[PDB]
């Protein structure tokens, strides 16, 4: 009987059916609420703690305290005093790591090799308990913090973001600036005589109590061992009794309300925020009166809002329903973004919403729409896809604060109580006396008069007119407005059938003709009644120029809104697809339950071979193109750098600025020409991957080839046209630099690329061994030590069958500089594995063998690894055994000799490609002497004056 350190263990946390892992829900004597999850098959295992404090939290004098608390707890405790020992326990023993902080919430999470779980769980738990917040450590690490700001404040979603905080009460902690920057973090508190590893150490003492955490670990281990383990890692963790904060006031008073904000985006965009404070309906979690609100005033089907706003030619795309708040208040939101017409008719489109959301109050409740949603999600519990064990236990941890823990895993899925008192009462409360408006539009630049102190963000403010909110109050009823209909789409075949005679491990080739090629596999692992139907379709036309380019594009997404109406109800019932162009043709993909699947492929696939272009609609879809084309000026140094280096080595690619010049030729006749074309000779490539039969997935594959035959009178392509691009050949020893300048972000950006050979088992395992026992060696070097810059990545790059070593870093610091440290750290890198243990050694292979072998967890994991073999046409099915075999005959000396060929700065195969993105406005280890690079002045002129690689041969 009674243990001291549990204060309970009931009862029976309620899982689906089909889910096997077995699950221990308990409340630790301090008050931890925990969940125990022993699945005997992982291969990873995982814990995660989430503290019920975040960024609301931070002391009004400094901003950004706790996201700031949240960086150091990774960087030394007490009983593991190295400042990244968690993080390399973890990346010698096939781990990763993240956390993050919401206005409320501080969460940790971390994977390890399943054979390790206690190790890493240990160095864990010491966040908890006794962090150094070492004082060099803090000052290093303030500057992460700043970059991680800087990336932020250029983008549009974290400007606006704070926008609606600076708008509402400025006394309430909404308001308050969540990441905090150097400013806020070591430049202010100094100003004002804070020690801040003082006030990090007051925080976490204050706020970093026991009732306040919940704890959630995933291992083999039986759940009996797993209690033990928890509490002897958690037991001891502080009880400091902390009132969990509420926020029962709005920050949107009376005099925040019917107010309409003139906003500059930095990118060419044009949408309008429409806003209504709500009270919290989180306790309502069994009715959930907010995602009826939501499955309705969102609904994209026939007779919906959306479809009416988007036939008048006025938005695009909509989205609507109840969004967070804190405990205490939430918000009801409809956004839509806006056409040049609907840009004009901003006042109308409100009425429209507002006609609608009297329609919703004219027909009252709906309980056969209650009855939809509850066993849309009854079904979607049922079947659910097992998660990726960091995701798993991240999700619970946050939810273990909001639900008994009997019902942690159903709590946000199952639907109990039909609630038409609070369907009316927050409908009740979306009326035009009290709505927040926000325009987002390019014709504000000079209009504005404020300007957002943290982002810089310029905007106006405005009550609405009183007469302008009258004629909405009246807003009559529209016919064009109608509730949908019954949900044709949701299934109910789930029937998983049975495994056939002949049924093999991986997928068979069943199907080889001119028209196409059949890859197929019956599920053998997760029966759950889903399957995954992938095809490519080649076409030369697809990318034969930049025009061509572009109509491939415009005729994809002209169908894919043209179906928008009718394959919402699919998505809703768990029935999606993705169809987009590429550079060898088109891809789709349709993912779901099976049972409706061939339906909507059908539907797909008769549709894109008799197409029939709405004018309207096709020259609204290209104005909208041509902004994102011009968009792309104002992503991020990094993701420049990432894409030039893209154009720089591949034998064919357009440029956005190519495309967008080209983007004017292309007109009405010309598209509708261009389709038949395209549509007239094809190959299929596809992987048919599921709860599926051979002779129901030649079937489905068939039906494609048939309705094109039928409707497009297509016809094979020759084996000679089935083009595949090849990467640039670069010489022995040479360095080659292009530079650019980021005209929008004040950062720059830096892709270094050691080009190494084609891919091969050996060459692969040579590539990936170095990658793993560089990669965290790498982050602590350039970003914790040294403080480059927010992103510090490095790792293999695998393109069109060549491969090399990366790093990509966005910086402050010029690329010049950058390039220095990147090769000082790589002659760190070959003296510490020679003076590495055989058995340090053997670890990293033992920590890639794990990643390597992971077994999938859901279908589309699984499919995603045959696709990859598929579209890259290497067909090597079984890479994952062979490659490791291979890799466990590497020793040392193999590492050091491939670094010495193809790495080293006087390697004698170095082939070295950097990609410099300059910003807006443009004591450490020894870095080696450089050669003079060769400066690329001409994209083509680089490619035409070097070799091309072969391509791969299959398997
Ligand atoms: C259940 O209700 C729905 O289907 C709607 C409507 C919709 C989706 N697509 C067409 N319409 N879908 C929603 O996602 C509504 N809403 C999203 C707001 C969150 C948010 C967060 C950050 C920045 C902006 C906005 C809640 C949700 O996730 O379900
Ligand atoms: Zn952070």
């Amino acid at each position: 009987m009674n243990n001291p350190a549990i204060k309970r263990i009931g009862n029976h946390i309620t899982k689906s059916p089909e889910d096997k892992r077995e699950y221990r829900g308990l409340e630790l004597a301090n008050g931890i609420k925990v969940l125990l999850i022993s699945d005997p098959t992982t291969d990873k295992s995982s814990a995660a703690l989430d503290v019920h404090i975040g960024s609301l939290s931070d002391p009004p004098n400094i901003a950004g305290l706790s996201h700031f608390l949240q960086h150091m707890l990774f960087l030394g405790t007490k009983k593991y005093p190295k400042e990244n020992e968690y993080s390399q326990f973890l990346s010698e023993h096939a781990g990763s790591s993240n956390a993050f902080t919401s206005g409320e919430h501080t969460n940790y999470y971390f994977d390890v090799s399943h054979e390790h779980l206690e190790g890493a769980l240990d160095r864990f738990a010491q966040f908890f308990l006794s962090p150094l917040f070492d004082e060099s450590a803090k000052d290093r690490e303030v500057n992460a913090v700043d970059s991680e700001h800087e990336k932020n404040v250029m983008n549009d979603a974290w400007r606006l973001f704070q926008l609606e905080k600076a708008t509402g009460n400025p006394k309430h902690p909404f308001s308050k600036f969540g990441t905090g920057n150097k400013y806020t973090l070591e430049t202010r508190p100094n100003q004002e005589g804070i020690d801040v590893r003082q006030e990090l150490l007051k925080f976490h003492s204050a706020y970093y109590s026991s009732n306040l955490m919940a704890v959630v670990v995933l291992g083999r281990e039986s759940l009996d061992d797993l209690t033990n383990l928890v509490v002897k890692l958690f037991s001891e963790v502080e009880n400091k009794n902390v009132p969990l904060p509420e926020f029962p006031e709005h920050p949107f008073q009376e005099e925040h309300l019917k107010q309409l904000y003139k906003i500059v985006p930095i990118k060419d965009i044009r949408n309008l925020y429409v806003t209504f404070p709500i009270p919290d309906l989180q306790k309502y979690y069994k009715s959930n009166p907010g995602h009826y609100l939501g499955h309705l005033i969102g609904h994209e089907g026939p007779g919906s809002l959306l479809s009416e706003l988007k036939s008048k030619g006025w938005v695009n795309t909509l989205v609507g329903g109840q969004k967070e708040g804190a405990r205490g208040f939430m918000f009801f939101i409809i956004n839509v973004d806006l056409t040049e017409e609907g840009l004009l008719h901003v006042e109308d489109i409100i009425l429209h919403m507002f006609q609608y959301i009297q329609k919703l109050r004219a027909e009252g409740p709906q309980e056969w729409v209650f009855q939809e949603l509850k066993d849309l999600n009854a079904v979607a519990f049922r079947f659910k896809d097992k998660e990726r064990p960091r995701g798993y236990t991240s999700k619970i941890a946050g939810i273990l604060h909001y639900y008994p823990l009997e019902e942690v895993l159903t709590a946000e899925y199952l639907l109990e109580e039909f609630r038409p008192d609070l369907i009316e009462m927050v409908l009740d409360k979306l009326r035009p006396e009290n709505v927040r408006v926000a325009i987002v539009s390019k014709s504000f630049e000079g209009k504005t008069d404020r300007t957002e102190e943290w982002y810089g963000t310029q905007y106006k403010q405005e009550a609405i007119p009183d007469e302008v909110i009258k004629k909405w109050q009246n807003a009559d009823l529209n016919g064009k407005f109608k509730l949908p209909t019954k949900n044709e789409f949701i299934p109910t075949n789930f029937e998983i059938l049975p495994l056939e005679k002949e049924a093999t491990p991986y997928p068979a080739l069943i199907k080889d003709t001119a028209m196409s090629k059949l890859w197929f596999k019956q599920d053998d692992k997760f029966f759950l009644p889903k399957a995954n139907l992938n095809f490519e379709f080649f076409s030369p036309f697809a990318y034969v120029d930049p025009l061509h380019s572009n109509m491939a594009y415009l005729y994809l997404e002209l169908l894919k809104d043209s179906l928008n109406e009718y394959a919402y109800a699919a998505e809703l019932a768990g029935l999606s697809y993705d169809l987009q162009n590429t550079i060898y043709g088109m891809y789709l993909s349709v993912k779901g339950y099976n049972d409706k699947q061939p339906i909507l492929l059908k539907k797909i696939i008769e549709k894109m071979a008799t197409f029939e272009i709405d004018e309207k609609r096709f020259e609204i879809i290209k104005e909208a193109y041509m902004r994102s084309l011009n968009n792309f000026r104002a992503e991020q140094p990094h993701q420049h750098a990432m894409y030039y280096l893209r154009l720089l080595m591949t034998e064919v690619a357009w440029t956005k600025d190519e495309l967008k010049e080209a983007l004017d030729d292309v007109t009405l006749p010309r598209l509708k020409a261009f389709i038949p074309q395209l549509l007239s000779r094809l190959h299929i490539e596809a992987l048919l991957h599921g709860n599926i039969t051979k002779q129901a997935a030649l079937g489905i594959m068939q039906m494609v080839e048939d309705t094109l035959i039928e409707h497009a009178h297509t016809k094979p392509l020759l084996p000679s046209q089935l083009v595949r691009y090849r990467e640039v050949q670069l010489p022995d020893r040479g360095w080659f630099v292009y530079q650019q300048r980021n005209e929008v972000h004040n950062n720059s950006g830096i892709e270094i690329y050691y080009q190494t050979d084609m891919q091969s088992t050996s060459e692969n395992m040579f590539l990936e061994l170095f990658a793993q026992i560089i990669s965290e060696p790498a982050f602590n070097t350039l970003r914790t030590k040294e403080q480059l810059g927010y992103i510090v990545f490095s790792g293999p790059r695998r393109a069109n069958g060549i491969q090399g070593l990366r790093f990509i870093i966005q910086s402050e610091k010029p690329p010049h500089y950058l390039e220095s440290r990147v090769e000082a750290f790589l002659i760190t890198m070959e003296k510490s594995i020679e003076d590495m243990t055989e058995e340090a050694f053997q670890k990293h292979i033992q920590a890639l063998a794990i990643r390597r072998l992971d077994k999938p967890k859901k279908l589309s994991a699984e499919s995603a690894k045959y696709w990859g073999e598929i579209i890259s046409q290497q067909y090597n099915f079984d890479r994952d055994n062979t490659e490791v075999a291979y890799l466990k005959t590497l020793t040392k000396e193999d590492i050091i000799k491939f670094y010495k060929e193809m790495l080293a700065v006087d390697a004698p195969r170095r082939h070295k490609v950097s990609v410099h993105v300059l910003a807006r406005e443009m004591n450490l280890s020894q870095a080696p002497a450089l050669p003079q690079p060769e400066v690329i002045q001409n994209m083509t002129e680089f490619k035409r004056g070097l070799p091309l690689f072969p391509l791969v041969k299959p398997h």
